[PDB]
């Protein structure tokens, strides 16, 4: 039997018709700058692969942004490396600077643009109605244009959302996840953050695809318009499906995992259960009512479906009733 093979539904080929070097990231030559340039000021946050600090470059006075990489495997620096310079100057994409290299210790380290250390997280307690609507879409910007270039985030979430609110400016970070869509490729299933894990990789599925991602946003608004972080709380990577299915239902689950072949874990059998599909006024109350609208919702479901390919993709999310008032203020004034 086996899995059955899936697809993208948008930017299948567009790695196919590129130049092999363009994903072909194992064979790339990494371009080494001098770290003597850049002088360390103050840490600015701790990571599980990575240290990350503000620093100023000695030769021009410029403010920077300096993640020291922990060690991990050569190729996944050359990824990270590869992804963040195909993608450079996107939308609202983070700006590699330089490449560097510790002269002693020999580790290797990224300099971005410089930033205001405020995340997605921290702000979004405060946000309007619109603003969260703006905000989603500078974000699927990016994504949209990422998922155009054949590559997948796989590690979409608040954190990794750096936002300048006086300037109502965003970048997508971390790209230490992002991969190359091939179709056909397996992938490996143990990416992104818990509560934003879509359930292709909860199921174990490794034949996903750009919509992952869209899951991963769909996660995020749910849990700044209900005020609800996160808003799958699972405890583990199993219980993680189990809060989904609350939510989803369990039978949109079994006939997902009917449609696709998919092997499911034994230990499911025993936790999933039985668990009709709620309706989205079940999470909406005195205190975060004024940010859901019929439009949130309807845009919300479209987005957490357990059919990967039955999601949005990001364009087609663009295109929501949803935002319908921010792309008018956009075309008066930008
Ligand atoms: Cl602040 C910051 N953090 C990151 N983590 N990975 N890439 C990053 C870029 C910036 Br700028």
């Amino acid at each position: 039997s086996g899995p059955v093979p899936s697809r993208a539904r948008v930017y299948t080929d567009v790695n196919t018709h590129r130049p092999r070097e363009y994903w072909d990231y194992e064979s790339h030559v990494v371009e080494w700058g001098n770290q003597d340039d850049y002088q360390l000021v103050r840490k600015l946050g701790r990571g599980k692969y990575s240290e990350v600090f503000e620093a100023i470059n000695i030769t021009n006075n410029e403010k920077v942004v300096v993640k020291i990489l922990k060690p991990v495997k050569k190729k996944k620096i050359k990824r990270e490396i590869k992804i963040l310079e195909n993608l450079r100057g996107g939308p609202n994409i983070i700006t590699l600077a330089d490449i560097v290299k510790d002269p002693v210790s020999r580790t290797p380290a990224l300099v971005f643009e410089h930033v205001n250390n405020t995340d997605f997280k921290q702000l979004y307690q405060t946000l309007t109605d619109y603003d969260i609507r703006f905000y989603m879409y500078e974000i699927l910007k990016a994504l949209d244009y990422c998922h155009s270039m054949g590559i997948m985030h796989r590690d979409v979430k608040p954190h990794n959302v750096m936002i300048d609110h006086e300037h109502r400016k965003l970048r997508l970070i971390d790209w230490g996840l992002a991969e190359f869509y091939h179709p056909g490729q397996e992938y490996n299933v143990r990416v992104a953050s818990r509560y934003f894990k879509g359930p292709e990789l909860l199921v174990d599925y490794q034949m996903y695809d750009y919509s992952l991602d869209m899951w991963s946003l769909g996660c995020m608004l749910a849990s700044m318009i209900f005020r609800k972080e996160p808003f799958f709380h699972g405890h583990d990577n199993y219980d993680q499906l189990v809060r989904i299915a609350k939510v989803l239902g369990t039978e949109d689950l079994y006939d997902y995992i009917d449609k696709y072949n998919i092997e499911l874990d034994p230990r499911f059998n025993d936790i999933l259960g039985r668990h009709s599909r709620k309706r989205w006024e079940r999470f909406v109350h005195s205190e975060n009512q004024h940010l859901v609208s019929p439009e949130a919702l309807d845009f919300l479901d479209k987005l957490l479906r357990y059919d990967h390919q039955s999601r949005l993709t990001a364009r087609e999310a663009m295109e929501h009733p949803y935002f319908y008032t921010v792309v008018k203020d956009q075309a008066r004034m930008g």
